[PDB]
């Protein structure tokens, strides 16, 4: 189905982004989902940012942390990692309440490689405080085109339930790489 | 429709042509398309072209005369030629029997004010030549959204009928002209 250029003036440029959505202003978030495993439960809505108008925001509810980090995520899939590649991370989230998010790149599936993942450190939300992330890898594995932009919100992470995170402003950049183009008329 | 891009060696960049399908190598046509009118007849269809693997060409099989030239067509339409702009006309035609195929880029409808028609000249096939036409023309009248590339077939241009028309790499480049382009996800 069909996706949704932005021209955010604060990314850059859409057609190198690996994301297909980033800012959330029209009300949608596709490819954005939420998973829940083990335990976790969880629903998502995209919604206006208060004193920001124009600006909307993909929001979590964290409704039960479940049994591990891993219960509860927000992600985007469809993400080819290339070898020798440069890409820059970028995402603005926060919370109501104090949590913790592990954000990472790596594999979908078994055995789960991290190829980006903030050194292994999660980031602590504080209510009142937005976080805007801007980080560099570069790929030095093998290509991996199973891999996926998530977040986990479960577990030791979790603050009282339940509650929201947010996310917004959020970009997977590659200097050499273009999203594919398909032509309409019109 | 979604529309698909050809990558030719002969013609240039899809992305800078105003037409949607040129080389009619995966089967389909459109928005290439017939018309009948004032008595014509025809039928197409994508066939390949012998001696050439991998090669198909647009194949009109023009049924009657009737009673005009333009009785008889096969046309792209969704051009807009602009005032300023430089277009090149580029296409490969043959045909099984001696005929002749009056090409020209015009108004839809009335009054058919013709913006490019190789200077007034019908093309005179003659079995076992084709003919490789590339032309450039400006365009020194107001843009005009309401044109098609269409090639006239009928009455006193016509062979004894039936007979195939056959059309193959056609491009109407102009270098200041760029696609639209919409984002699909794979
Ligand atoms: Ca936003
Ligand atoms: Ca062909």
């Amino acid at each position: 189905h069909m996706a949704l250029e932005d021209k955010s003036s604060k990314l850059p440029d859409y057609k190198n982004d690996l994301l297909y959505e980033r800012t959330f202003d029209e009300g949608l978030c596709f490819p954005w989902h939420t998973c829940e495993d083990s335990g976790g439960k969880c629903d998502f809505a995209v919604v206006d940012v208060p004193g920001e108008p124009g600006n909307k925001a993909f929001r979590l509810t964290v409704i039960d942390k479940g049994q591990n980090k891993w219960s509860v995520q927000m992600r985007h899939r469809g993400i080819t990692l290339e070898q020798g590649h440069t890409y820059t991370v970028r995402f603005t989230i926060w919370s109501d309440k104090s949590c913790r998010v592990y954000a990472k790149i790596g594999q979908m599936g078994e055995p789960y490689t991290e190829y980006w993942n903030n050194n292994w450190n999660p980031f602590n939300l504080t209510p009142g405080q937005k976080l805007t992330v801007e980080q560099n890898f570069t790929m030095n594995y093998p290509t991996d085109d199973t891999c996926e932009f998530t977040f986990h919100l479960g577990g030791e992470l979790a603050a009282g339930t339940p509650y929201y995170v947010y996310l917004d402003d959020v970009s997977l950049y590659d200097p050499r790489f273009v999203k594919p183009v398909e032509y309409v008329l019109p």
